[PDB]
């Protein structure tokens, strides 16, 4: 029985612009996660060293309405003040922009190097995916409701991200925590 951080750590880490680990038991791996307006390139260099492909960007619907993505097919970069998209300072800016609640399409261009999504309105209570909790934490640390998410390249798997979040710093939380403490202290 692997320790878990408790949701107000994980909450705590993502104010201070740091990421957290989040494991769910539909699939049953750990994302990366942190605010997206926190990004930097710091910590997108070091996402982009534990990703297994994409670096994603949990928005709130209301976020998704204004930027015209409505209901990966869709990637985004900042269409200005960065390179071809894919460092990682071009990353975070991506992200950040993504999280500014004034930016519009026009802001960005498409194809892209960061993947926006769609997170359910009621976050884990509604969907109990990574997406919804990504969104959660930043809006439980007070943050603009955006995230910047990825699966970490893959009992004893939940043992090693245990270790790693240590070596880290990083919170370790299941959505089911989440979900617990949000029925709870909302």
């Amino acid at each position: 029985m692997t320790r878990l951080d408790s949701v107000e750590r994980a909450v705590a880490d993502i104010a201070a612009g740091k990421a957290v680990i989040v494991i769910d038991d539909r699939e049953n791996e750990g994302d990366l996660i942190f605010a997206a307006e926190k990004a930097t390139p710091e910590m997108v260099a070091f996402m982009v060293r534990y990703t297994s492909g994409y670096l994603c960007v949990p928005l709130d619907g209301a976020i998704c309405d204004r930027l015209g993505l409505l209901p990966y097919t869709v990637t985004v970069d900042a269409r200005n003040g960065i390179g071809t998209g894919i460092s990682a300072s071009d990353r975070a800016t991506t992200m950040r922009l993504l999280a500014d609640p004034t930016s519009v399409a026009d802001d960005f261009t498409r194809p892209g190097h960061v993947v926006p999504l769609r997170a359910k309105d009621g976050g884990v209570l509604r969907r109990p995916g990574h997406t919804e909790a990504a969104v959660d934490l930043a809006r439980m640390a007070g943050l603009q409701p955006a995230g910047a998410i990825c699966e970490i390249v893959s009992m004893a798997h939940t043992d090693e991200l245990r270790v790693f979040a240590d070596e880290h710093g990083l919170a370790l939380i299941t959505i089911a925590d989440l979900i617990e403490w949000r029925r709870k202290h909302e």
